[PDB]
């Protein structure tokens, strides 16, 4: 089991960490959501699907920086919605093919009423999402840690 | 502050996520209404009412599946109606007793004029409703995320 990003970086068998940059709507008002869909950027696969079934959760999602200070959020994982920052590890998604399959995570972020001006700075860390991978074969229990960075400033009109 | 569902589950203090399985009118003709009344399904309480006032909004409601594609409608929250899918967070409802009190959310849906046949597939996701809870006591700001599923097919006769 391993994963890769659309930009080209990889996290190998056994887990690790990577940095992912995301494009953000540059202007967001109270009542609107910024949608950060990581399923177009993070892809994983099972390396021995004939003999092993891989199980993949969103172990935790955390907010940083301007997302932590200026937004409230939800996360959608494989069709179900949860608070973001997260309160518990999600149910599992099965990975059962050598063909890359997206990691089905998307953030929905909405400004709090005190947000205004530059609420998320370009290049800043906005979130950490921890993918936990186990299987039905041995004791492997690995973390793939995705550090999510903004490409651009996000402004909340005042 | 925490919440529970009928014959069901709980989302504890600090928020979280749950699935709610709802029975739906099985036959809804064009021009008839499908009401999804969550006030019989979702109940909340204040855990320290002698000292704290809890405030609860419908921060967002979103449609999925056959409700998104085959119905149009509104959401009523505590006596007032609003567009559904929602465009703004609602006014607050006060919770001030340890006795379970309903969350006063209902969807009022009507088939689109081209709908016919199976318009809501049994077991499918129909809505996500985000309950936001704050108080007059500390900085708590917690999301209770309700993933709403149809227990049965809804047919629009032709
Ligand atoms: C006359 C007067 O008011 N005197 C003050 C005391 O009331 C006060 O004691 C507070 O009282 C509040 C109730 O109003 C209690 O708050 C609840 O705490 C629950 C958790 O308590 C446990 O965990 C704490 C750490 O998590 C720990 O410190 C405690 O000892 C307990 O083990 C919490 O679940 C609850 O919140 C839920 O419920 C409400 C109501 O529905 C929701 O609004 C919330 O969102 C959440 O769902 C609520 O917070 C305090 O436990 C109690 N503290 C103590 C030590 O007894 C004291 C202390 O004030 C606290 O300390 C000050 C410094 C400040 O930080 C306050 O915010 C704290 O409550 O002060 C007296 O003067
Ligand atoms: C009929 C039959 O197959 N009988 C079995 C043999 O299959 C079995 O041989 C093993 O088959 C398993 C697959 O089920 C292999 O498991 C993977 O091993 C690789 C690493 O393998 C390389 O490294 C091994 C030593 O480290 C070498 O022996 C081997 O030759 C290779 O060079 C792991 O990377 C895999 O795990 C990764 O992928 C899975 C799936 O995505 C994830 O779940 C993991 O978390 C991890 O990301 C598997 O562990 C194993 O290599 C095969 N062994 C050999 C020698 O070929 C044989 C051995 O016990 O037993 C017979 O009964
Ligand atoms: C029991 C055997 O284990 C190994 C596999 O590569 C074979 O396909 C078979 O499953
Ligand atoms: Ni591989
Ligand atoms: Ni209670």
């Amino acid at each position: 089991f391993a994963c890769k990003t659309a930009n080209g970086t990889a996290i190998p068998i056994g887990g690790g960490s990577a940095n992912v940059y995301v494009n953000l709507a540059p202007v967001v008002n109270v009542g609107q959501n910024l949608v950060v869909d990581l399923s177009t950027q993070i892809f994983c696969h099972n390396d021995y699907p004939e003999t092993i079934t891989d199980y993949v959760t969103l172990q935790r999602g955390s907010a940083y920086g301007g997302v932590l200070s200026n937004f409230s959020g939800t996360v959608k994982y494989s069709g179900s919605s949860y608070p973001f920052p997260t309160t518990s590890e999600t149910p599992r998604v099965v990975y059962n093919s050598r063909t890359d399959k997206p990691w089905p995570v998307a953030l929905y972020l909405t400004p709090v009423s005190s947000a205004g001006g530059v609420a998320i700075k370009a290049g800043s860390l906005i979130a950490v999402l921890i993918l936990r991978q186990t299987n039905n074969y041995n004791s492997d229990d690995f973390q793939f840690v995705w550090n999510i960075y903004a490409n651009n400033d996000v402004v909340v009109p005042t």
